[PDB]
Order: C-alpha cells, then structure tokens, then sequence
C-alpha cells in the first residue's frame, strides 16, 4: 500500500533513465502475494500518466509493460478486465524539444500496450508466454478457433510495429528501455504468429470451402506483416543487438499458390 | 576459401555499423565444417586489424569476438594455440573525432579478447559455456585445481572491465555491438566467479594452512571486483539493457571473518 505506492514513485522520477532494476523486482514480488491488492497497484500507475512531464509518463508506461511481461498473470488479468486503459492519444509535453520529440512515442507506446492488454481479454491467454514448438497451444489448436485467432494476433502485432522508430532516435535511456521490451515481445509475438501459419497450412487443403477463404486472408496478410517484421529487425541490428538473439526468418512463405485451390 | 575471404570482406566493411547478421551466420558455419581450414579463416580476420581504419578493425573485433561466443569450440582451441594474437596497444586511427575517440576502445578490447585466449590456453576449457549449478565444473572441482583456476577467472574479469565505458559514450552502433557481446560475456564469467567462490567457502575451514591463506587472499579480490562489476551493470541499466537479463547480486560477501581462521 503505502510501500507499493511509494516504489511506484520511485520507479517513476523525472531522472532520464528507465525504472531502476531494484524498484522493478519489489513490482514484481508484489504481484506473486496473493494479499496485495492489485488493483490499487494498476491504479497508481494510471495516476502518473495523468503527470505533465514526458519522463514521468513514459517511465510508468515501461514499468507497467515490464509487470505484463515479468510480473504474476494476475496483474494482466486485472488489466484486461478493465474497460478504459490508457488514454494518451493526445499527450503533448511542450517543455522542450525532448518532450516534443517523445510525446510521439508516448502515445504508440500506450496504444501498443492497450492492444496488448485486449488481446488477452479476447483468448484468454498471453500470446507471448504459452508452449511453443509441435506440443504448444499455438501448434496444436482445432480449425475453428485458429481461424479466429490468427487475426487477433496480426492485430496486436500491427500496433507494436506502430512503434517506427528509427536507430538514429534511439537516444536516451528511456525510449531505449522503451525499445528492448517491444523487441522481446515482438520476437516471441512472431514465433507464435509463425506456428499458427504452419497449422494453418497443415490443415487448408482438408477445409471448407468459406473457411479456405478465410485462411487465404491470413496467409495473405502475414507475407505483407513478414517484411515489416524485417523492417523492425534490421532497426535492432543496427543498434548492436546480439545478432544471436535475432530470430531468422527464413521459414514459411514460398505457398502462395493455394490462391487456386479454390477451384 | 575464397568463399571464406569474401564473407570476412563483407563482416568488416566501412560502414558504421556492427557486422551483419546474414554475413555472422554464415562463418559461424564455418566453423562447423570439418573441411573448412580455421587457420586460414582468422588469418583474414587478422589481416583487416592491419587496416588503417577504426571502423574496420573495430568490426573485425567483433566478428572474432561472435565466433569465439557462437562458433564450434575449435575456432577458440586454434586462437589459444597461437603464440601471438592481437597487436593493437599502439592503434590510432587520427583522420577524424570519431576516429581518435574509437582507437581508445579498440586497445582495450583487443587486450580482452587475448586473454579471452590465453584463459582458454591454460586451464583448457570457457568460463563462460560450461555447465553451472551443483552437478558443474566450477561447483565440483578438487580443491588444488580450484586455487589454480579462480585466480584465472579474475584476471580475464579485470581485463573485460577496463573496457571502462560511459553510458554517454555508447554513440554509435559498433562500440554498441561490441558493448553488448561485452555484457554476455561479464555475466556468464561472473557466473562462475561465483560458483568457485561458493565451493571455496565449502572446502576453506577443511583445508592446509597456507591454502587457507591462498583462498584468503582470492576471498579477498573477489570482494573488491564485486563492486567494479556492480558499476559495470549500472551502466547497462542506465543504457536501457532488460532489467530480466541483469543478474541479481545479492550472493556472497558476508563472511570474510575467517580472516581470523588462521589462528
Ligand atoms: O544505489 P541505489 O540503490 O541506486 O540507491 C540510491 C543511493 O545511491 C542514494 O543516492 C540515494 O539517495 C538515492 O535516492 C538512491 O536511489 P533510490 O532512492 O531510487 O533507491
Ligand atoms: O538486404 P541485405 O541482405 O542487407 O543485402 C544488401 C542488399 O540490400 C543490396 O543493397 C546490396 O547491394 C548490398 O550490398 C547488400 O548487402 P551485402 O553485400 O552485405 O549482402
């Protein structure tokens, strides 16, 4: 209460940096206590949006994207059981050029993080978290609700992809901290796009004929998302990203020609 | 070969950025075929560190530095056999700012990467890739090969940290690719600092007198290397590195009041 509410502040300072390391792992250990009261937790960090001052404001949207990613499942359960999230589409800090130039990013930022949170409401699970490989969810999930999935995941990927910032931007630590959570979210949100085309494909020859129509939708749309991805991971080579930590996407999109199994 | 030669071509060119992953992917290969003939491979490499360019030799660094990280464990095995490896104390490339500012932190990685070597050389095996725990290396040695080996560990840490770079001086996307192989490498190496310190600190009141007094004095260095390693990691975190990939340091430092179990 009083301790969760003053490590928010301190998570939260108009210094120029990211959330410090110790006050985020205290976050964190307070959403694994079954006695904390989440939502007054969400709450304080909904509060300092409301601050006048780009640092402030984008420090608790890194904070709270961190818990979505580190923190127990029941502090994105809260979220997503909410109705209105953030509501930073016009943010405008005008102190300085800084402010300015950020106030962009605050506001794809938020979006990301709504979409983020929206997502889970609709399939009640993280995208980003569940079993990969030939025994994950992803891999192994009937025609139906794939076919109203897939898209659900396009979706949250197009508004991280939104983000489009370039390296030359990167230039304090805040947007940068920023930066290395929409990277960790956007390679596994792509491994787990990636599965859902292989069922896909696995399973569209032996479909009905509207639903055949539906996959050709997704498969279409996923080609047109494989560039942006690349375009997004090239903006991280250039940074100096371990180029071992970068997924190589050589897998997937020579079989356009299904566009005639409509016969 | 040829195919070889051009690839290292293509790792190191001018431009100011990191060496790209496609070219990075296809030594690391390399190395795995048991065809392919190693010694020719780093002599190209250290061919380019006699170029008069920082951007060069820079990404030339790094190359050796990923293929010593991800390559086959024989790439490695020929760099230790060698007698002399990298002579860069006197590197100055004046043709411009960036240049002059650059040629600093081209020493001081060189100086790491040779004793990245000679620590393989001597104890015949990586600090950083060898399994941790209670079932590992550094958790079940003997206690006269662990005397031997700690001190080994120290002294390729000292050199890692001398990279000694300011968050403010991270500016440009080579000395950042370099930076973040730098990181990966404190953390594993810090890994198995620690174990060895563990397993002393088991075996330390069971043992001769002046091993006693050997182990003391190790005791000892790993204390005051523990803060430079803190100050290190602050600087990532003040870059914006996750706060998930930092390493908790709350493990060890109590005890040094066996300083009097020499009685
Ligand atoms: O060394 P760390 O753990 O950073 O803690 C620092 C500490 O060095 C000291 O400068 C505090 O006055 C400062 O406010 C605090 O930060 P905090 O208040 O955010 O803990
Ligand atoms: O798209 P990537 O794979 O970067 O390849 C690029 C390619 O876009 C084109 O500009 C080449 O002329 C350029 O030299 C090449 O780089 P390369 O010669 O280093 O392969």
């Amino acid at each position: 209460g009083s301790a969760v509410s003053k490590t928010v502040c301190k998570a939260t300072t108009h210094e120029i940096m990211g959330p410090k390391k110790k006050h985020l792992d205290y976050l964190i250990q307070c959403t694994n206590e079954m006695n904390v009261n989440i939502p007054q937790l969400a709450d304080s960090l909904f509060e300092r949006t409301t601050n006048s001052s780009w640092v402030v404001v984008f420090k608790s949207l890194i904070t709270t994207h961190h818990l979505m990613v580190y923190g127990n499942e029941r502090f994105i359960q809260y979220l997503a059981s909410r109705n209105t999230l953030f509501n930073l589409s016009n943010f405008l800090d005008k102190s300085g050029l800084q402010g300015y130039d950020m106030s962009t990013f605050i506001r794809r930022y938020s979006r990301y993080l709504n979409e983020k949170a929206v997502s889970y409401r609709q399939v009640a699970f993280d995208f980003t978290k569940v079993k990969r490989g030939a025994d994950g969810v992803m891999r192994t999930m009937n025609t139906e609700k794939l076919l109203k999935t897939v898209p659900i995941i396009q979706n949250q990927m197009d508004a991280l992809l939104d983000f489009n910032v370039n390296s030359n931007e990167l230039t304090n630590g805040v947007i940068n901290a920023a930066f290395m959570l929409l990277f960790k979210d956007a390679i596994r949100l792509f491994a787990a796009y990636n599965e859902g085309i292989i069922n896909l494909l696995e399973k569209y020859f032996d479909m009905k004929k509207n639903q055949c129509k539906e996959g050709l939708d997704i498969y279409k749309k996923f080609l047109t998302r494989m560039t942006r991805i690349s375009e997004f991971l090239k903006v991280a080579e250039q940074v100096g990203i371990d180029r071992g930590d970068i997924p190589d996407l050589s897998q997937a999109p020579s079989s356009l020609l299904d566009a005639l199994e409509q016969h």
